[PDB]
């Protein structure tokens, strides 16, 4: 019964998930004045040409756009990563107001939302095995600010009415996640965790420097989603973000000078 309410939000999660107070928790604040350029980092390789989206699901905490991860169809390689990481799903975190919503912050700045493209390391065979490993996942995080619309988001926006409440799913084929990327693949990277329970410390985070812009109408439609199931009391799916956690004994590295 974890969530983002008064009585079950991030400050409570440690009671059921004690790693919430662990050494490698996410998100974090990215201090651009202390992150250091690392010339050993490589460019990211994002290979999404063969991606096969299947379905969109409201899980009661966000919605996931799910992919076929039974072959190397949509993969992330390079950057800080060794090996090949397969796209399994993407989802977002967003606010009730345009001045909050992101999980990572940049010099304490909060963005309106944050996109997470989740990938698992193929050496571990399946997502469930991967999350048990320190290098099991690679998450590409992308900030959203409100401004111009993002045309490549609109197909997501338009299906939201079909998945208003927890537990609803809808077919969602042929969606192209390349339409959610910014122009630049410059990034910061650090070792961390899932940002929702079970909060496992299995993630190489790759957070893009350049945000995407979405329109105010696009974000408004996200805010019409519900955390509750159909026929339960309506609670808008907003502010489904975890705040920044202590960096502890980690360094954030930049791919760019
Ligand atoms: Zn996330």
């Amino acid at each position: 019964h974890w969530g983002y309410g008064k009585h079950n939000g991030p400050e409570h999660w440690h009671k059921d998930f004690p790693i919430a107070k662990g050494e490698r928790q996410s998100p974090v604040d990215i201090d651009t004045h202390t992150a250091k350029y690392d010339p050993s980092l490589k460019p990211l390789s994002v290979s999404y040409d063969q991606a096969t989206s299947l379905r969109i699901l409201n899980n009661g905490h966000a919605f996931n756009v799910e992919f076929d991860d039974s072959q190397d169809k949509a993969v992330l390689k390079g950057g800080p990563l060794d090996g090949t990481y397969r796209l399994i799903q993407f989802h977002f975190h967003w606010g009730s107001l345009d001045g909050q919503g992101s999980e990572h912050t940049v010099d304490k700045k909060k963005y309106a939302a944050e996109l997470h493209l989740v990938h698992w390391n193929t050496k571990y065979g399946d997502f469930g095995k991967a999350v048990q490993q320190p290098d099991g996942l690679a998450v590409l995080g992308i900030f959203l600010k409100v401004g111009s619309a993002k045309p490549g988001l609109q197909k997501v926006v338009d299906v939201l009415d079909s998945i208003k409440t927890k537990g609803k799913s809808a077919d969602f084929t042929n969606f192209d996640p390349r339409g959610l990327l910014p122009e630049s693949l410059d990034y910061w990277t650090y070792p961390g965790s899932l940002t929702t329970p079970p909060l496992l410390e299995c993630v190489t985070w790759i957070v893009l420097k350049e945000p995407i812009s979405v329109s105010s109408e696009q974000v408004l439609k996200f805010r019409k989603l519900n955390f509750n199931g159909e026929g339960e009391p309506e609670e808008l799916m907003v502010d489904n973000w975890r705040p920044a956690q202590p960096l502890k004994n980690r360094q954030i590295k930049a791919s760019f000078k």
